[PDB]
């Protein structure tokens, strides 16, 4: 395992749900020849959150895929999850800062990699529940990886869905209708979120074009607080949806809209999404 005393703090990487990820140098020979790693810990350790974190850690190390962040180990005294450090950071920050370097062909390359990572999750009956570009990490210009699994759950053997309502704030603008109304999470709800991720990528993370900003504008910024979810539910019920991003090809927007089907069973599979995206990639190449 990783020893506490040999882990040197370098900087804070992010804060989500109930954790924090820090950039650290694991230097066991204290001879600055050690590798930099990412360390995740609960920002406020609760026994309920500790049990969830333990599960999260088991989920991540049971995963080995090119498009999933690598598990490196754990650190015991306050439990800490040690993961590989991806130098380019989250896709959301990377894309926002590098839009001039990233074209549509590369956006589809990332899209394809995200789908393959998700199809791999589904093969283990894992439901991510938090897909968004901020949870995708960039290893290099050509490779992205799903980098966080804090809300990931395992489907029960007898059901094709999982019910769960956690205390606090949820990323409601990335949530499928049945996740908002019934707290139901499934591969199909991950697909709905994947559609939002696709939307995100093609907006190049323009601040005014974010899902929260767009939906709040459609719902009315003169909205309340507890009623926000209620109005979001109604908007989606009446087929209100995120607009086609500026410059987005019509065939890409259709993938988005198909993922945003109110009918859970009509949403495409991740396997099919990969095939349609790779087909469009090839048609844009030659
Ligand atoms: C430039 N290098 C990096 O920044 C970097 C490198 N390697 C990594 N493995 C990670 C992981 C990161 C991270 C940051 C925020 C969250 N959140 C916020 C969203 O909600 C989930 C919790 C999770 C993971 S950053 C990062």
């Amino acid at each position: 395992q990783f020893e506490e005393r040999h882990l040197k703090f370098l900087q804070q990487l992010g804060k989500g749900n109930f954790g924090s990820v820090e950039m650290c140098r694991y230097d066991p020979l204290q001879d600055n020849t050690g590798e930099v790693v990412a360390v995740k810990k609960l920002q406020h350790s609760t026994e309920e959150h500790l049990r969830d974190f333990e599960r999260e850690i088991e989920i991540l190390k049971s995963l080995q895929h090119d498009n999933i962040v690598k598990y490196k180990g754990v650190c015991y005294s306050n439990l800490k999850l040690i993961m590989e450090y991806l130098p380019y950071g989250s896709l959301r920050d990377y894309l926002q800062k590098h839009k001039e370097r990233i074209d549509h062909i590369k956006l589809l390359q990332y899209t394809s990699q995200i789908c393959k990572g998700m199809e791999y999750l589904g093969t283990k009956r894992y439901i991510h529940r938090d897909l968004a570009t901020r949870n995708i990490l960039v290893e290099n210009e050509n490779r992205v990886k799903i980098g966080d699994f804090g809300l990931t759950k395992v489907l029960p053997q007898d059901k094709e869905y999982y019910k769960v309502k956690e205390p606090g704030e949820s990323p409601i603008f990335w949530y499928a209708p049945e996740s908002l109304t019934e707290s139901k999470f499934s591969v199909a709800s991950d697909v709905w979120s994947f559609g939002v991720v696709l939307y995100e990528l093609f907006t190049y993370i323009e601040k005014s074009k974010s899902p929260p900003a767009e939906f709040m504008r459609m719902i009315g910024n003169d909205k309340q607080g507890q009623m926000i979810v209620f109005h979001l539910i109604e908007l989606l019920k009446n087929n209100g949806r995120l607009p086609r991003p500026d410059g987005c090809p019509d065939e890409i927007y259709m993938i988005m809209t198909e993922c945003w089907n109110n009918n859970v069973n009509q949403r495409p599979s991740f396997r099919d999404l990969a095939l349609r995206v790779d087909q469009i990639r090839d048609n844009m190449a030659g």
